RNA sequence: UGCACCUGACCCCAUGCCGAACUCAGAGUGCA
């Protein structure tokens, strides 16, 4: 299955916890889902999307339509991730938390939103939990 | 302007109960 996930449950929870003090697993900052809103024939842009995701993008409307969204939760999301951090970044800002503990970085390259939504409720255990799953920051 | 967060329900719409969800709305936080 995939790696991201296992680094999170064996090097990075336990990590947590020890810095942290939880004293139970299921406190500990998870990731909870990635939102992805890409800006905007149509059919091109929710093709691509759809294969970078695997899965359907919703067309967002103001239709007339003026995006693609889509919210990937369980292994399409860890998925997802181990592309974005393995293949397409090749640092991300550290102030980009929104203060509830979520992450946000809007890329103009390869415009593309993500939400990084997490358990954590502050940004510092957001950062920790990011940072150990080998988010680049700074 | 949008997405995410946040907070609500006059309004389109909604729960086979629940504005939880879906829909909608709004001076604040993050990013573009
Ligand atoms: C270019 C864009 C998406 C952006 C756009 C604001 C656009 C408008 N705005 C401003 C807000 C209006 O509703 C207006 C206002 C009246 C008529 C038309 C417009 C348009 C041109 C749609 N804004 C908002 C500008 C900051 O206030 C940002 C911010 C950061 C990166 C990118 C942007
Ligand atoms: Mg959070
Ligand atoms: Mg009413
Ligand atoms: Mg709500
Ligand atoms: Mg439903
Ligand atoms: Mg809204």
């Amino acid at each position: 299955d995939v790696a991201l996930k296992r680094k999170y449950y064996e090097e990075v929870r336990p990590e947590l916890i020890r810095r942290f003090g939880y004293q139970n697993v299921w406190e500990v900052p998870r990731l909870e889902k990635v939102v992805i809103n890409q800006g905007l024939i149509l059919e091109k842009a929710a093709q691509e999307l759809a294969l970078i995701t695997g899965q359907k993008p919703a067309v967002t409307r103001a239709g007339m339509p003026i995006g693609l969204r889509v919210t990937l939760r369980r292994d399409r999301m860890w998925i997802f991730l181990e592309k974005l951090l393995n293949v397409a970044l090749p640092g991300l800002n550290p102030n980009s938390f929104d203060g509830r503990g979520n992450y946000n970085l809007g890329l103009r390259e390869q415009g593309m939103d993500i939400a990084v939504v997490t358990t954590a409720e502050t940004d510092e255990e957001a950062r920790a939990l990011l940072e150990l799953l080998g988010f680049p920051f700074r």
